[PDB]
Order: C-alpha cells, then sequence, then structure tokens
RNA sequence: GGGGGGGGGGGGUUGUUUUUUU
C-alpha cells in the first residue's frame, strides 16, 4: 500500500537531501589575490493678472469667433449634451471650492467643462488669471483630449495655443496663463516636489477618478489636505455616475452635477436569452481568497435552487439543462462560437467583439473559429487584440469595412478603456476579467480569472452602441448580474506600497502613516509596516522613518526603489548603459512581442537572443543592441529586425527615453559626469556580463532561487526561501535549460496564477551574492568549511579566505554609504578605489566555473 | 519515490490583465 511507497520517497529523499551537501560552489581565490587583499586590508583599515494680456485675449476671442472653422467646430459641438449645462457648471464651480461632475459615455465632461471654464473667464476680463490643470490616467487619453480640444477651439496643440499637454518625456506646453493643459496624474505629483502649493494653479480637473488608480488617489488626497492652505484654487472631480456620491462624501459633501448621457439604444442579454434564442447544445458530455468572496460565493449557492425553478417557466427546458451543466471558472467559448455563427448567419451587419480574460482564451477561440470552413474565406477578418501582439493588428482595428464582409474583434479588456474602435455593434461579453492581488502575509502577488464589475460591464455594454444601436451579450446569469461587485477593488488595496512610502516622504507630507490613513479606502496597517520594514531593510529609511542618503535618491528616481538602487549600483561601478536598458524594461514591459500562432517561435527566437548568458534581463540588452545597431543600416533593417525577434519598436523607444531620463537625473544627483548614458568614461564595464549580474545582484537582492540539478531526463527544480517550491515561466529563456553554471538564480518578478512561476531569472555567481548580498557567517558543518550570505546561501571555502571576503564586505559597505551619502564620479588611480578595483578584479577573473 | 508489481488510482499534473513618473 501506501507504506511502501512512503518508506522509499522518504529514502529517495534522504538521498536527495544528502547530496545537496555534495554540490556546492567552491569559493576560490589564488594565492596572489590572497596576499593582495591582506595588503589592502591592512594599508586602508589604519501667471499674476496682467491686464494688458486678458484684453489680448477678449480680443482675440471676439474676433476669432467669426471664423469658419470655430463655427463648425461649435455646430458640431453643440449635439454635445454637456453644453445645455454650461451656465450651470461655470455657476457651480464658481460658487464653491470642489464640485462633483458625473457623466455617462458619450457626454463629453472631459472636453468641454475645462473650455466652458476657460471662455468664461476669458470673456468676463480676468481671462489672465485662469490656469487648468486636467489629469489624465492614459498617456494616449491626455494626448487625444489634447487635440481634440485644440481642435474644437480651432488651434494647434501646445506651441504657445491655449490647450497643451505633457506625459513623460512629451510636451506641448500652451500659453502661461489662459491655458489648459492636460498632463498625467503622475505630472502633478512629481510637480509637489518644487510647488507644494501649486501656487500658478488656479483650477484643477481630476478626470476619470471612478477607476482608482494609485495616482489618483494620491493626488486627490494632496488635493484635499492642501484646499485649507490654498482658499483661491477651484477642484473639479469627474466620475461615472456609478458610486459617485462617495467622493462627494470624501469631500464634505461638496456640490455634486450630473450630465445625462448620448447613446444609442443597445439591447442587454444573458446568458438562458443567448441559449434560447440560438438553441445551443452542448456538444462535449464529459462534464463529471477570502473576505467579501466567500460571502457573494455563498449567497449564490444559498439561491441556487431558489433562483433556478424561475427558468422553468418562462423559458425552455433546454435553456435550464445548459444553465445546469454551465460551470464557472472557464469561459465556454463554444457558446461564444455558436453565438457568433448565429450572428454571422441572421443578424444584420456590423462589428462583433468578444471580451475574454486572457491570451490562452483567445488563442483557443480564434483556433476554433477559423478551423470551421466559412469563417477561413475572405468574408470574415478575425482580429485578437492584446497588449503582447504586434501593433500592425492594432491598427488594422480600426479601418471600416465592406457591407459584405464582417470583422470579428476577440479582446481582452484592452479594446474596453485603450483601444476605441467606435464600429461594433455586437459585443459579446464573458464575465471573466484578470485581476492582481498582493498577499502582504506571503508578500507575494497572485493573478486569477475573476467575474467582471458592475463598472467593467456597464462600459462593455456602453462600447456597442456608439454609431448605431447595437446587442450586448452577457455571459453570466441573471443571479450572477446581480451578485456582482459594483466596483472593483482599487489597486490601493492591491500593490506594494514602497514606492508609494517613498514619495510621500519625499514630498514632506508628514508621517507615512498618517498620510495613508486619510486615504480614502485606506490600506491594511499590515501593508503599510510590511512596506516601511522593507524600506528600512533596504536602508532608505532610517530607524526614526526619516530620509536616508540613499533613500532621497531612491524617491527622487521613477522606478522601484531596487531598481533605483540597481541604477546608482551601475552608475557607481560604470556600467551604466546595460544597467539603464535592464531597469527600463524592468520597469515598463519587455520589447518582446507575440504575434498568434507563431509562438513557438517566438520562444525560440528569444532563447536565440539570450546566447549563452542564461539569463532573461542580458537577452534584453541584447535585443537593444541588435536594435539600435539596425538603425546605423537604414529604417528597412530596422522593420525586419523588430519582423524576425518579434520585437515592439515603440516600446524600444521607450526605454531609450526612459534611459536618457535616469541619466539625466543621475547627472543632476552628482553620480556620473556627462548626460549620455553611452559615454564611455561611465560604461568601462558595460561589456563585461559578470559585472552586469552582479549590479543586479546588488539591485534586487532578496529575491534569490536555489537550482537541484536532480536526475530521471535531467530535469531542474527551483527552490525558494520563502515562497517554497517554484517554477520558471515558460515565457523566460531558462525554462528548458540544463546547463546551469551556478546553482543560484536571480529575479525580479514572482506571480501566482496556478503555480509561482518565476516570469524573469538571471544565472548568478557566488561572489555576487557575497558581496552584494546579506549579512556573512563563517561556520563549519561536519568537515567542510562554509561561508554562508542569509544564513541559507552557502558555500565551500577555507576559514581564511571566507574571513578575508568577509571584511571585504565590511569595507566595501562602509565605501559604498560614504559614496552614496556625497556623490562623486570615481577615480581610478591608487587612491581609495582600490576597495571597488578588488572587487571587480576578484568577479571578473576568479571565477570560472562550479 | 521508481518504471519492485499491476496492491490501489497513497504520490506522480499547471504559460503571458491593464496601466503610470517637472
Amino acid at each position: 500500500g501506501r507504506e511502501i511507497g512512503l518508506w522509499y520517497a522518504k529514502k529517495q529523499g534522504q538521498k536527495n537531501k544528502e547530496a545537496e551537501r555534495q554540490e556546492r560552489a567552491v569559493v576560490h581565490m589564488d594565492e596572489r589575490r590572497e596576499e593582495q587583499i591582506v595588503q589592502l586590508l591592512h594599508s586602508v583599515q589604519t501667471n499674476e493678472p496682467d491686464a494688458t494680456l486678458d484684453q489680448q485675449l477678449l480680443e482675440d476671442l471676439q474676433k476669432k469667433k467669426t471664423d469658419l472653422r470655430y463655427i463648425e467646430m461649435q455646430r458640431f459641438r453643440e449635439k454635445l449634451p454637456s453644453y445645455g449645462m454650461q451656465k450651470e457648471l461655470v455657476n457651480m464651480i464658481d460658487n464653491h471650492q470642489v464640485t462633483v461632475i458625473s457623466g455617462e459615455t458619450g457626454c463629453g465632461k472631459t472636453t468641454q467643462v475645462t473650455q466652458f471654464i476657460l471662455d468664461n473667464y476669458i470673456e468676463r476680463g480676468k481671462g489672465s488669471a485662469c490656469r487648468i490643470v486636467c489629469t489624465q490616467p492614459r498617456r494616449i487619453s491626455a494626448i487625444s483630449v489634447a487635440e481634440r480640444v485644440a481642435a474644437e477651439r480651432a488651434e494647434s496643440c501646445g506651441n504657445g495655443n491655449s490647450t497643451g499637454y505633457q506625459i513623460r518625456l512629451q510636451s506641448r506646453l500652451p500659453r502661461k496663463q489662459g491655458s489648459i493643459l492636460y498632463c498625467t496624474t503622475g505630472i502633478i505629483l512629481q510637480w509637489l516636489q518644487s510647488d507644494p502649493h501649486l501656487s500658478s494653479v488656479s483650477h484643477i480637473v481630476l478626470d476619470e477618478i471612478h477607476e482608482r488608480n494609485l495616482q489618483s488617489d494620491v493626488l486627490m488626497t494632496v488635493v484635499k489636505d492642501l484646499l485649507s492652505y490654498r482658499p483661491d484654487l477651484k477642484v473639479v472631480l469627474m466620475s461615472a455616475t456609478l458610486n459617485a456620491e462617495k467622493f462627494s462624501e470624501y469631500f464634505g459633501n461638496c456640490p455634486m452635477i450630473h450630465i445625462p448621457g448620448f447613446t444609442f439604444p443597445v439591447v442587454e442579454y444573458l446568458l438562458e436569452d443567448i441559449i434560447e434564442k440560438i438553441r445551443y447544445v452542448p456538444e462535449q458530455k464529459e462534464h463529471r481568497n477570502r473576505q467579501e468572496k466567500e460571502e457573494k460565493e455563498a449567497i449564490y449557492k444559498e439561491r441556487w435552487p431558489g433562483y433556478l425553478r424561475e427558468l422553468r417557466q418562462r423559458y425552455s427546458a433546454s435553456t435550464v439543462d445548459v444553465v445546469e451543466m454551465m460551470d464557472d471558472e472557464k469561459v465556454d467559448l463554444n457558446l461564444i462560437a455558436a453565438l457568433i455563427r448565429y450572428i454571422v448567419l441572421e443578424e444584420e451587419d456590423g462589428a462583433i467583439l468578444v471580451f475574454l480574460p486572457g491570451w490562452d482564451n483567445i488563442s483557443t477561440l480564434h483556433d476554433l473559429l477559423m478551423s470551421q470552413v466559412m469563417f477561413k474565406s475572405d468574408k470574415f477578418i478575425i482580429i485578437p487584440l492584446h497588449s503582447l501582439m504586434p501593433t500592425v493588428n492594432q491598427t488594422q482595428v480600426f479601418k471600416r469595412t465592406p457591407p459584405g464582409v464582417r470583422k470579428i474583434v476577440i479582446a481582452t479588456n484592452i479594446a474596453e478603456t485603450s483601444i476605441t474602435i467606435d464600429d461594433v455593434v455586437y459585443v459579446i461579453d464573458g464575465g471573466k476579467i484578470k485581476e492582481t492581488h498582493f498577499d502582504t502575509q506571503n508578500n507575494i502577488s497572485t493573478m486569477s480569472a475573476e467575474w467582471v464589475s458592475k463598472a467593467n460591464a456597464k462600459q462593455r455594454k456602453g462600447r456597442a452602441g456608439r454609431v448605431q444601436p447595437g446587442h450586448c451579450y452577457h455571459l453570466y446569469n441573471s443571479l450572477r448580474a446581480s451578485l456582482l461587485d459594483d466596483y472593483q477593488l482599487p489597486e490601493i488595496l492591491r500593490t506594494p506600497l514602497e514606492e508609494l512610502c517613498l514619495q510621500i516622504k519625499i514630498l514632506r507630507l508628514g508621517g507615512i502613516a498618517h498620510f495613508l490613513s486619510r486615504l480614502m479606502d485606506p490600506p491594511s496597517n499590515e501593508a503599510v509596516l510590511l512596506s516601511i520594514k522593507h524600506l528600512m531593510e533596504l536602508n532608505a529609511l532610517d530607524k526614526q522613518e526619516e530620509l536616508t542618503p540613499l533613500g532621497v535618491h531612491l524617491a527622487r528616481l521613477p522606478v522601484e526603489p531596487h531598481i533605483g538602487k540597481m541604477i546608482l549600483f551601475g552608475a557607481l561601478f560604470c556600467c551604466l548603459d546595460p544597467v539603464l536598458t535592464i531597469a527600463a524594461s524592468l520597469s515598463f514591459k519587455d520589447p518582446f512581442v507575440i504575434p498568434l500562432g507563431k509562438e513557438k517561435v517566438a520562444d525560440a527566437r528569444r532563447k536565440e537572443l539570450a546566447k549563452d548568458t542564461k539569463s532573461d534581463h542580458l537577452t534584453v540588452v541584447n535585443a537593444f543592441k541588435g536594435w539600435e545597431k539596425a538603425k546605423q543600416r537604414g529604417f528597412r533593417y530596422e522593420k525586419d529586425y523588430c519582423w524576425e525577434y518579434f520585437l515592439s519598436s515603440n516600446t524600444l523607444q521607450m526605454l531609450h527615453n526612459m534611459k536618457g531620463q535616469f541619466a539625466e537625473h543621475l547627472l543632476g544627483a552628482g553620480f556620473v559626469s556627462s548626460r549620455n548614458p553611452q559615454d564611455p568614461e561611465s560604461n568601462i564595464n558595460s561589456d563585461n556580463e559578470k559585472i552586469i549580474k552582479a549590479v543586479i545582484c546588488a539591485g534586487l537582492y532578496p529575491k534569490v532561487a536555489k537550482i537541484r540539478l536532480n536526475l530521471g531526463r535531467k530535469m531542474v527544480k527551483v527552490y525558494t526561501k520563502t515562497d517554497g517550491v517554484v517554477a520558471i515561466h515558460p515565457k523566460s529563456v531558462n525554462v528548458e535549460q540544463t546547463e546551469f553554471n551556478y546553482n543560484w538564480l536571480i529575479y525580479h518578478l514572482k506571480m501566482r496564477t496556478s503555480s509561482i512561476y518565476l516570469y524573469d531569472c538571471t544565472e548568478v555567481s557566488p561572489y555576487c551574492l557575497l558581496f552584494f548580498g546579506g549579512d556573512i557567517s563563517i561556520q563549519k558543518d561536519n568537515d567542510q568549511e562554509t561561508i554562508a550570505v542569509d544564513e541559507w546561501i552557502i558555500f565551500q571555502s577555507p576559514a581564511r579566505i571566507a574571513h578575508l571576503v568577509k571584511e571585504l564586505r565590511k569595507e566595501l559597505d562602509i565605501l559604498l554609504q560614504e559614496k552614496i551619502e556625497s556623490p562623486h564620479p570615481v577615480d581610478w588611480k591608487d587612491t581609495k578605489s582600490r576597495d571597488c578595483a578588488v572587487l571587480s578584479a576578484i568577479i571578473d577573473l576568479i571565477k570560472t566555473q562550479e
């Protein structure tokens, strides 16, 4: 029975356990290096209100009222519902400090309210004292709104005109006074560093606050606690008419206004309606978290019988049978295929937009669709929409189609907010959306496919019915629809707060706990304590929650604190360019994209790009180097390279701009003596992959994994100190790699979807962990003489070598604190750079293999 | 635990939501 198997398994595990203490690396330096270290240790140890401007603005407004383009634009704008409330909106804003505006889809509140305020100020003779700033949650949204408003005003965007925008690394600044600026929310937070009061800003508008991102909440709290200091500033908040009362309550019951929307009628169908209408018969016959989740999940199964008999009277028996056999935790793509076939058979012309949770669902639905004979012809176009697919499909989705053909788009929630087709008539909404929750207890981030929210369902329904009446099919029964969450949980309760805590400390917003508690929907105390503990362990904050000199640079850097530490270390060790590229990739996406079908080829090309570095961080460096090399040969070679390795040119350009920004910040802080990341003086060690790996280890140290090379096949098992047994994601370049020189990996992203996965990994060498890791100890197990880092990263070494390494590590810690405290480029002429030079030499030369 | 048996089927399994920073 199980006894024999358990007895065999215990012995096998013991044999594997006994084999662990036979496979440790042998940290070993030669006699000459040890003598040099001994000598070095022994030696070293011993605005305003201008009237003429307002007059000119009024004269321009009067003279330009007769322009033909402006007349046409106002004829277009007249159709907007928000024009009917212009007098009410202006009076409400002018008579109260804070107002809340609720508008449905098509109300145009984004492009009209700011124009209303600016024009009203201009024609009253005080147009030189208006400075309106409207915040947007997306860069493309800000750009589009800015250009739309500028066109409505018959003026060019920016260029000294009234309207403009400013996003990261792109800005078209408008006039100093009497202007509208459509920036992202993150721009305003950067303003508070040097202008805490926003003295030049008279009106500030917070847009799309119904969806609760971190930056919007932080800015809202800052504005709330700043109003007492500025009695003349006016605040406008825009919501989506759902739970718009809570924002008014948060601001002391400020007046609230509502703009009716203007959308074509949309017919809504549920699962039972689809089953009854399309007569869907299942083909396969093989049908055989905490807190709020438990409740909803429970009431569902406390009424499940009671709800069911209500379908046995109005509807048919087949519908009830199919509903009964229906199962959650998945999206029935057979039902989607049957519904699509029904629509293409006897429904009128119109694009179909299907909302799916993940990429696997998109792939299997696309395969199911094109497996049939009818969809493989030229009378149907199927476009999958996903942020990881090449832009050639994003630019091919807006084009109108001939009336004979039909366009079917299978999309994630990107098409719900970012992509606006403005052509879809039929919408099929699988009620699944992927959400991420941060488990502070296990310090882990988890993804799962949860039921879509009420606001998300309303937005999906409103996606159709833009240019003509449309249909919305919902893949969940009425009981699920009525038992659905009103809003998605804000990311303030779903993300780590380390960067947020550093930003709070850099804005002089008082204590971290106090400011976080003053937030609406405040985070739990456990998350705040964990963030502060991580920051103090990182040595970014001292004991008394104050900004350590390293913490100042970390906070002023627009990245995560670990990424900022990596950037500082790269600037200090003169490997600036690869470290900056890796940091940009870690902060904002990887340049690799994947097209549908050709997915294995993508992984083959990715492994080709990684050469033999056994790391997915250096493959990004290789891809960036190849992309830069292709430019010097021409644009055609650039396109060919991006099409060969499945890269994203836009992402690569963005990464280049982020690298330039980091270099500019480092020059400002004084770490480097140049602004170009490619300056050789700051890129002495840029060609050494070992130094780059050491700097990566220095940046994200505590994220370390252990490899145990077993034998049957020669599989690899990866262990983590806190997460237990984990796995390497198939997207990684080390998922099928077995020739590992060292048994330690470094990772940045670790997420739990079905099993704990390390999305990016990098094989790292013992001296990197020795000189850039935790505490060092020198013990002796039985016979073996060992040196260990953090009591679990153990290496083999004699006592003398280990003690010299420990003393060298202490000396480098002191030197690093000195260098960070008073930044200055390191001069490599035998003065005090010997401490860093010897570790560079050790990492370069001493380590060869295991 | 293995491919010591077919004494059981007690253990052998699992790919990428969307965004943001003078």
